[PDB]
């Protein structure tokens, strides 16, 4: 028995209202639930590919995740805004942010439980994204 | 191997910067981790007593948790703002909100895995509380 995201099996999202819950549960699921429960949907295929958009924006995300202050959400957001400064973000920048946070969540997670740091990855993303960003990234999720 | 909140054993908080991280992990821990990790600190004793402040403000929190739309964070916040309308909240109202969300998280959680609803309880609280609220409730956590 392991956390099962609502959209785990989904190939697409219907409403744009599902966008925040979806990204949230994705990042939480990347903590540890991923190695016990898989998600074959086309939706989770797309999400995982955001790692590519992350690498494109942050260059080396492995070395970046290790460095960043995951104990401090506010400061992490400040660091991200070095790479993505504007409040108006592009669809690639938004994917990068989700991509980075999901990687951080996997890096910092335990095998069967989450950690303070892996949870904080979830809140860094929330800090970063506004409602206008959710409309845009929605276009990659159908 | 269960989630272990950073402040699980703590009797107090040192910095006001720990306040958001603490409440967050408390609410997550109320999902299911509470049955496998005991938190004897005076801090968690105080937090759990916020159920009293919840009952005081929302009358019957059991019947209220069942009714509310936990699938919809925005709407849950709207419902709460019926009871606590002002942006300037009192220390009792802030405790009520934490109290209610922790109860909701326990109600909706599974036995070994959180649920979409139990997680949403966490986000309802985040929706409700601003930084000025964290300074106030900090006075109950030392």
């Amino acid at each position: 028995h392991v956390f099962s995201p609502q959209h785990c099996g989904c190939d697409r999202l219907t409403s744009i209202d599902d966008v925040r819950q979806c990204l949230t549960e994705y990042i939480y699921w990347s903590s540890y639930a991923y190695r016990n429960r898989q998600c074959a949907g086309q939706l989770y295929s797309t999400l995982l590919s955001f790692r590519d958009d992350a690498e494109l924006v942050f260059i080396d995300i492995r070395e970046l995740v290790k460095n960043m202050p995951w104990d401090d959400v506010k400061d992490c957001a400040e660091i991200i805004r070095c790479y993505i400064p504007d409040e108006q973000k592009t669809i690639r920048e938004i994917s990068a942010i989700i991509g980075l946070c999901a990687y951080a969540a996997t890096y910092w997670g335990g095998e069967d439980h989450p950690t303070s740091n892996s949870l904080n990855a979830l809140f860094v993303m929330l800090e970063m994204l506004n409602y206008v960003d959710y409309n845009i990234i929605f276009r990659r999720m159908n």
